[PDB]
């Protein structure tokens, strides 16, 4: 049963910091991702993130939407996702709510790869709050969300996959479903 992905595929962008690339959410004139982007590889591990947050600045990051780039000029860190202020707002953007789900609910997943829709299926969040996905590597950030009339309520950002091979993540204030923590181990 997933629902048609058409009004989340204008939303979703590329978002690199450095080399780390992953996909981010625009919506209105901010773009969503996981604050893992700020990582170089050897953070990833353990990273730091305060001081990480500290030591970029807007020009540190790249924004695309296709092949378009957005300026970026503000940034902030909420929980686990970072909020990037791009100076142009999403003309596709559709309206929206966010909304934090709770075990047994189902939604549906748009998995991107490199900020470019790659397939829509339907999720049920487990009582361990993890998710049997179809995520492979290049998918952190894409989002899992539910549509009600004609209101998308976006409810899931993904960031990880664990060592069993099911599939943890954010809601999109960036606290985490389950004992889970945004780093590689
Ligand atoms: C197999 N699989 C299923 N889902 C996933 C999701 N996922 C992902 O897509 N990428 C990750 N790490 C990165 C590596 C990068 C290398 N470059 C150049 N850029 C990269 C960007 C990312 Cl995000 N990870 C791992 C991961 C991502 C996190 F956000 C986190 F907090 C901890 C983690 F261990 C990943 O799980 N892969």
């Amino acid at each position: 049963m997933a629902f048609p992905s058409g009004k989340v595929e204008g939303c979703m962008v590329q978002v690199t910091c450095g080399t780390t690339t992953l996909n981010g959410l625009w919506l209105d004139d901010v773009v969503y991702c996981p604050r893992h982007v700020i990582c170089t590889s050897e953070d990833m591990l353990n990273p730091n993130y305060e001081d990480l947050l500290i030591r970029k600045s807007n020009h540190n990051f790249l924004v695309q939407a296709g092949n378009v780039q957005l300026r970026v000029i503000g940034h902030s860190m909420q929980n686990c996702v970072l909020k990037l202020k791009v100076d142009t707002a999403n003309p596709k953007t559709p309206k929206y709510k966010f909304v934090r789900i709770q075990p047994g609910q189902t939604f549906s997943v748009l998995a991107c790869y490199n900020g470019s829709p790659s397939g829509v299926y339907q999720c049920a969040m487990r009582p361990n709050f993890t998710i049997k996905g179809s995520f492979l590597n290049g998918s952190c950030g894409s989002v899992g969300f539910n549509i009600d009339y004609d209101c998308v309520s976006f409810c899931y950002m993904h960031h990880m996959e664990l060592p069993t091979g099911v599939h943890a993540g954010t809601d999109l204030e960036g606290n985490f479903y389950g004992p889970f923590v945004d780093r590689q181990t």
